[PDB]
């Protein structure tokens, strides 16, 4: 079978490390159990991460065989960039945009840990996401993936686990006995890309962001918090994100860095969405992205200069599309490379120049200037009048097959055969 | 022949009056040289209008046979609200939207006003705009479809006409000789549904919303202007907006009017897009929608409570695809009717619910609560972890089958067959 | 729970009764372990069933507390009407269609025979369609959604059940020990929408329709099989198809039959897909149905001769992401509904008119008259040679930002900067 | 300007010269008032033209200051399988095909043709396709898109020129006057890929295939033509077609020649198509593509047995948006090219196997084996019944979530809520 029901005595185990309280017991337990726990722990950038070091450390300490610090962030961001250029985003509501930063987190983070794993010989994955969210089955997938002999043990789905120690004071109490010394509104899951916050108080869509401490930018919304405005430049070379106020990076790490910095003086990013998980039920969160937030306007406003309507309707469409498959774990599938190659290719390929913004609070920003070698757009652009004329004649046949259209739905009873308007009228209950 | 290019003289002829110095040159001028032109004044609830009645006199004083009003916002918003409930816009920048106000005023007005033509025995029509934009053709289809025997003239595209007087100083100095009397940085169009400018000063990149006086809010982007934090609810009722702040209206007019008021105060909805005319040429413009952009937020925020997602998808994708055929002129065409048809039925008659928003300056604000007794999301909402692991397992077949995909696509160099990372890595240019 | 696992001993469990071997074993089993089975059989208008009457009396003769049999033609006609309207087919290959006519017969069945049980205090549902494929998930969807206090067992899936009978001969070695008496080269489903053959040796990619003895149907395939070309004409009125060969029907349960009879003696609509089942793996058929092809093949000549390119590209992807919908069991979500009542209203309420055919062998069918008082097409249907020649001049704009689009494009390696042809060289493996 | 209504005297022009009347009359007179005419034949495989080396010394003869022959018969079958691979068809009816073979001959011959004239120092273009069609567009866009400084001169549309000749007899009179000595029921355009018959009797609805005289197969729906079945394989390798019946070829120009002979053996292909013209107006068409016929159903076959659901979606939906466009004259578009390359490395780049029909008349054929190295289908194909009852129990949230939409649509009175069925009676005019 994949995923096996009971501790795998003597095995080696791979565990996706943390080294919150949660991976920190099971490991401990696993290795009190007699299986051969090994740990990898991923440096993702979070934002309230200053000492990746002293994870590995703690998992040598619990009983790791052996524990490794694999960087991730390189990757992380290079995948980010990917979907800033395909617009791969889905869960929006208003115009305000969730950056499926935890979906990235994952693709990137399960592909590099199992990869990691099987280079040590082990062929076991666990991890502490439960049974009852997206992550489950996001490092299901990347995991399977990337080894085919990939087995799956989750301790938190044992019963022998689960018996004894089963809840957060079950597990603090395990790590006293065993010799071993040692509560937000919400949960909250972070990278360099972005935070998530979500569950407990924010189970009530009564919550509002003013119960969150951001992670990556400033309370916007509390008036006495000061926020000056501030003039920023963002500057793409073919579909790449080079410059911010002028400056130039040694990589992309320090570029999404600097773009966090930025926008998370004034909470640039910030959404409230309410959104479908992949087994089909719904979840609320509170996300923050400044850095994403700020790339994503600047793209779009040159693609919006430079390309022409049905490439940026593909551009808009092929993106949501992404957006969904990259939400599901399904980033690397044939459907997405498809997608995401297609765009980076036709779309990105061509984004080239700056933009301008003016930013103040949250959400609340104006575009200064916007300027590029590629722009289609020019100021005061070729045909005369009777040019115009005749292809406004050349409408006629399909006017005329269109006004016929409207005779026989009105007969059928779709139009109102009776308006005394000129404004034909749908025949539903919203009209 | 459809397009008059020379005046029919002695023939009665509708003109589309605006009461601008244009259409009364125009007027005056086809009276002079032997028509018979009867003039036509849309209400739209134009926002910096304060007597609609002034101006079918003023048409009558340079020689209108006869000048009615012709009261047009019922229907206007009518659509509007149509446009809101199938989220029926398709220029976005950054997730903000152009609310296609302008394309809604003419769907509304070349309908209504050619009925009032048709019906006082007119069969010629004739509208000041130019040759070079949008409008000209909408006005066009909307005209042609209730008219079957319409026949277009628009003397600004008569040689005869343009030779003598052809710019503003020449219709000037023709109102004087005429015997009667009588800038900014843009030209300006509206209706109750929102404001557009575009052109002059507009027209180059490096300009921005801070040369534009805003006629539906404030100036949110001037720190020196004081806007006071507030709270605001919006109801709806099977997708019919109908209170706001608990307060409800005699008429749909009425409820935009106070919906107008309330984001106005903030300056929400504001954008600045550069976008595709219906010539496939670029034009920049930046819009006001107070009214709709609070309709929309709270709209899609109860979509999202309410909805599953392949709904909220189509909702998304027939809406943007709808969103271009009204820009297009086409909005009561087959394909339009039948997007809009079928969002209105099955998505909007299932929005009930109240959402509470909290604005601050510009598209800045927060959402404080979200209620609905049709919401399918419910906190804490089943299912074991054993149902789980089945339903993992039952995926092996499909990541098999992508797993053997990568290897071919590596096998092909369409993914590198070097990556020393677990990443796969696309081979293009981007990365 | 809603799946149970073991038999409900002295509880009321309903089973829909085929009268094969499976369910009349099944039916034996439970009664005699003491459940009380009431049996439900659907009247599907099955082309090689003679005695649908006789079924619910072998079901009493084994133990049922009730037997019923409910007519379902007339729901499962109009079902197949309403996806011929929609085009909601999706399995394609080389434009031979497989028709969804199970998923058709599930849907109809799945709900009428749970109201029915629902009806008679029963709520425990039992079917045979095993663990594997597609039709169990079908059912359980169609139930649940008719019957919210539903519950399942399938014995086929109950370790008592499969213990001691296991297998065909079990189970007929079991009816003998109950004191009752009682193999082709794959298995059939049918109805009178069409008929599937699959399983068995037509796993084998290299068996072909050459093995399969036709229900529906002869066997074009075999040259020394006689049959005549035969001419045949087909009307519908809004939508609705309503005479074959100039004869009209009492119901459209007789029409279905007729066209049947028709399209049956060339063997018309005949097809061999490999297709994705629910679950993600691939699965392959050998499908019938003569009447649905030929009702397809007269509505989409009609379709192209009535509406216009935009609604007829919505009646091919909503009818596709439809077929989908229809295939996996939610034919009656909100999604399907929506581009389902969408269709039917917009596209096929204009579909009026008669088509003439001359049917051969197979799929080789000639189309000899189209007539329809609905066109748009219209023989040498306007405008001038100066009207194109202005038309053609207002696409300048575009096609020079394609060019620049090009150039970029070269730059970037996209295209090949080397091309002595003139015909742009798209850099990727097949060129 | 770019369209000259009037003969540039003295002026080098380059005529694509097919030899027939109309470009040879052309010719004579555009050499007897004052130009200087160039002129271009391009040879592209037509398969009633035996002798292409004549139609430059005719075009010496009536007057051409040179004539050459560009060979583009490489580029046509190069683009013709970019098609096929990308299923880039959108002409359909009941699954029969247009394959847009004059679409792709003319942007072969549009780049081709104007990239040899700039290469002449030519630089005006001269066609003789009519102001009423879709080639006029065509080519009007290929060569602009070749050559900035083209300008367009099409005698035809000349007063000049219409004034005395206009007609085919007035330019046969012509030839006779100018010293040289020298019809269907429809017309005929032709290449290596296809044969298109329109016009004439064909305009008429109640014509059919049974005028046309075949001339790429033969006259499969004549009984007493003999057409004996016939077995054949087709192998692709990445994409490419590479043998037919187990032979390989020395270029695919000789390959696309032989799949012509094997389906023009038995008139595989031919389909009867009413379609929107540019210019949205309906034509109708009686078309041949033997070859692309046959490689396309082969192609599709493999398609199924080898892509995931999505990637085959992918394939229909970007294919028909890229058969539209291709037709348009956009086969070079970013919105084209983005959807080709990404079909291309996606999609075909998997696609090896070989197929094995058996031909008998028009497209009456079976598939009788199917294999490939990459296939993701198995003959009996990994979990168990536990397994599907845990995902099958994953579905409970949006069943009970889909029911609580029933309750609410039969509430708005969308569904019936009087339905003693089971079966949803969705409430519009065909139900
Ligand atoms: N930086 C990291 N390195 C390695 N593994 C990690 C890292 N961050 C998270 N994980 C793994 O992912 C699991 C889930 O993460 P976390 O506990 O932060 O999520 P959560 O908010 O509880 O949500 P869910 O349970 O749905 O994943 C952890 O138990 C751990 O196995
Ligand atoms: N309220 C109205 N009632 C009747 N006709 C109107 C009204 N508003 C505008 N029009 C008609 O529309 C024409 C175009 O409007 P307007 O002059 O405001 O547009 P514009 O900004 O110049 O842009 P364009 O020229 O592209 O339309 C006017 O010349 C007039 O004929
Ligand atoms: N006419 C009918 N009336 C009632 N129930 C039926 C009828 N036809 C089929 N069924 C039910 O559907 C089940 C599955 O049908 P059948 O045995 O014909 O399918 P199959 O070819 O074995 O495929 P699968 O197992 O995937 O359904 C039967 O065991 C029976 O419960
Ligand atoms: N092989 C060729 N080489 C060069 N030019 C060609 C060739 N075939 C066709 N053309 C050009 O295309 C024009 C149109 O082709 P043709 O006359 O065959 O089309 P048609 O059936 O009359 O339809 P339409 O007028 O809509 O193009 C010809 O007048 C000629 O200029």
């Amino acid at each position: 079978t994949t995923i096996l029901k009971h501790l795998p005595v003597g095995q080696r185990i791979g565990i996706a490390f943390s080294g919150g309280l949660d991976t920190s017991a099971a490991l401990l337990w696993m290795r009190q159990k007699g299986a051969v726990p090994y740990a990898y722990t991923a440096n993702l950038g979070q934002p309230d991460e200053e000492d990746y070091d002293a994870i590995p450390r703690r998992a040598m300490e619990y009983g790791a065989e052996n524990a490794r610090l694999i960087d991730c962030r390189k990757q992380l961001v290079a995948e980010g960039i990917a979907a800033i250029q395909c617009g791969a985003f889905h869960n929006t509501t208003g115009g305000l945009t969730y950056f499926n930063t935890t979906p990235l987190g994952r693709a990137v983070t399960g592909t590099m840990l199992v990869a990691a794993m099987k280079e040590d010989g082990v062929n076991i994955w666990g991890d502490g996401s439960t049974y009852k969210g997206n992550d489950i089955e996001r490092f299901y997938r990347y995991g399977l993936l990337t080894n085919a002999e990939l087995q799956i043990y989750k301790p938190w789905l044992d019963t022998d686990f689960i018996d004894e120690l089963g809840g957060r004071h079950e597990m603090s109490e395990f790590m006293i006995a065993c010799g071993f010394d040692y509560e937000k509104a919400y949960s909250t899951d972070s990278n360099m890309l972005g935070a998530t916050h979500e569950a407990k108080d924010l189970e009530y869509l009564n919550s509002s962001v003013k119960i969150v401490n951001p992670i990556m930018g400033v309370k916007f919304w509390d008036e006495s918090v000061k926020i000056p405005a501030e003039e920023v430049t963002v500057r793409f070379e073919q579909g790449h994100p080079v410059a911010l106020n002028g400056k130039t990076f040694s990589d992309d790490v320090e570029m999404m860095l600097e773009a966090n910095r930025i926008g998370g003086r004034h909470g640039l990013g910030m959404s409230d969405q309410i959104e479908n998980r992949i087994i089909e039920a719904k979840s609320r969160g509170i996300y923050e992205a400044p850095g994403m937030a700020l790339l994503h306007i600047a793209y779009e406003r040159l693609l919006t200069g430079i390309h022409n309507e049905d490439t940026i309707e593909q551009y808009h469409a092929h993106g949501r599309q992404l957006g969904r498959l990259l939400y599901q774990g399904r980033w690397f599938d044939s459907q997405a490379l498809m997608l995401r190659d297609s765009l980076q290719r036709w779309v990105a390929s061509q984004i080239t120049g700056e933009v301008t913004l003016e930013l103040r609070r949250g959400n609340d920003y104006s575009i200064l200037n916007t300027v590029s070698e590629n722009l289609t757009y020019k100021p005061e652009r070729v045909f005369s009048p009777d040019d115009r004329i005749g292809q406004l004649t050349m409408r006629n046949l399909d006017i005329t097959d269109t006004r016929e259209k409207l005779f026989g739905y009105a007969k059928t009873g779709l139009l109102s055969s009776s308006a005394a308007s000129g404004v034909p009228q749908v025949e539903n209950l919203e009209n």
